[PDB]
């Protein structure tokens, strides 16, 4: 028992981190097979970051201008190209530690582990969620760019995120591994609006089932609700509207605990309307939305 | 910016995890050099767990009765011995992936990363703290025994914890890597009292400095306090008494923010006396005590 904001073991991703330098700028790179992926702003200087013309800037760069270092050994760059907001540096050596992997574009609400890096070296790993507004509430400093978000299914690493920037609001923005930004964000040092962030209702419900599994049952009530009635409450509290798709994915947790999805929604409704009253659920004084129903099942059953 | 419950990258510890079987019991083992460390209850059956006579049970076990498996390959056991509550299985092969390492016995209040394992395979990594009462609030299921807690200083892994049992209360108990339990706990399936748990005051103060560094400053007040006055409040709220030693370790954070340690104590005093009033600090609705002053400095400066 016990429930934690658990990240995936980062070993497979650690063996992929490299340092990429270009001019005065240094950031992290992702070495899979004979290719190094990194944010395209590695080619920019501080004057450029206001409104960089990446196509013009990259034209002044040759393969030799990109310094790729794995540990303390140098990688020979034999090719370079831009794909959306990432650079793919073709190197003459395949990464001997390249795990089985996929490039995946996640949906908002889904979660992933971030391996935060500086100068190609790992500093820490944490679990986070793609917010409904396509930002992440990470922990990143200057030089963290190029750090990646991932998921792991037995031996396959699905890379889903690459960190690019911190918005003036303190939240983080980045791309999938094809360099397409999540959300409306552009890689420019400019004021950018993130959407209104909503709470991931299906994840809060999954976390309430995780609380029941682990003994925290005070919030269970004698009530039930409908999807429509629940969503009237969710709308008011800026919670994502619950669909039959969300109810279906909560099916295994509902079966495990014997608590119907709509009865759990009724508990969530009372929690939203009356607060926690100074109490806690799984060591938290607020409703947690960063565990998907999949994360709950995985953690409570010990999937390796 | 941003602050997360970050764990150490687990790669160096992943390469050390093995599966250890003895009779019907299987748990995790830690392979460093030519030695495999695991909990001594691997030699027990369900009847034994009530009051096991480990010295008598181990006498019925030969090197061949201990099945050690790293990935899918078997390790030949050439020796076995008991040290307190751990078994040290001498194997004929040194772990090729053994990192630089130390065995350390942590103090309560200190933090560490846990790499939770099942059948020798890693399932996840999370950051946790040794509670003042010597228990950990982990996330562990049956088969997680043998999973280790560690810290990393550049390239050296300091192993500080080995998971042994879950108390009937749902909290977790274990040993250092010499097999000495933290706290009064014994490796028996019996009702055991954990101490009254207190909040780690120096860690809450470190986390309030982390909030200030990252923009959350609403809790800063026009007040100051004394160590004695503060401790009268800490006593009432079951917070650890603050000493000049704790004040000294908060020195770097005090210097970084320009907020005197005692002024921060006064903010904590008002927070304890008046609650959060529905507000949050670093995405939390309660006072977080699982980040040491060292963890705050490391995270806010990007130590790799
Ligand atoms: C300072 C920091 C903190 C966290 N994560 C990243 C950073 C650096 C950063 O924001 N870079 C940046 C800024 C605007 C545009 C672009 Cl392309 C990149
Ligand atoms: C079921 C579980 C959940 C979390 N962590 C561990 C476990 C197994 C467990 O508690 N083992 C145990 C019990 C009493 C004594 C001793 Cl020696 C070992």
């Amino acid at each position: 028992s016990g429930f934690r904001k658990m990240a995936f073991p980062s070993g497979k991703v650690e063996g992929c981190m490299v340092q990429v330098t270009c001019g005065t700028t240094t950031l992290n790179g992702l070495w899979l097979d004979d290719v190094v992926y990194c944010p395209r702003h590695v080619i920019c200087t501080s004057e450029d970051m206001l409104n960089p013309n990446y196509e013009d800037l990259l034209i002044r760069k040759s393969n030799h201008n990109f310094l790729v270092q794995a540990g303390n050994v140098q990688l020979r760059v034999i090719g370079h190209s831009m794909q959306n907001c990432v650079l793919k540096l073709k190197v003459d050596t395949a990464n001997p530690k390249t795990p089985k992997y996929k490039f995946v574009r996640i949906q908002p609400g889904q979660t992933f582990s971030v391996l935060a890096c500086y100068n190609g070296s790992p500093s820490g790993v944490y679990q986070c969620a793609m917010r409904p507004n396509f930002t992440i509430k990470g922990s990143f400093l200057n030089g963290s760019c190029g750090s990646v978000g991932f998921n792991i299914d037995y031996d396959c690493v699905s890379f889903c995120y690459m960190h690019h920037m911190e918005l003036p609001t303190g939240v983080h923005a980045g791309t999938d591994l094809e360099g397409n930004f999540y959300g409306p964000f552009v890689d420019r040092q400019t004021a950018q609006a993130a959407g209104t962030d909503t709470t991931i209702t299906v994840n809060v419900l999954a976390w309430l089932y995780a609380a029941v599994i682990n003994g925290d049952r005070w919030f269970l009530n004698r009530f039930t609700t409908t999807l429509n009635d629940f969503n009237l409450v969710a709308m008011k509290y800026n919670y994502e509207p619950l669909t039959q798709d969300h109810v279906d994915i909560l099916g295994p947790l509902s079966a495990q605990t014997g608590i119907a999805v709509l009865d759990m929604c009724a508990s969530l409704k009372e929690l939203l309307q009356n607060g926690m009253n100074g109490r806690t659920i799984l060591g938290s004084a607020l409703l947690e939305d960063e565990f998907t129903p999949f994360d709950v099942v995985r953690q409570c059953s010990g999937v390796t």
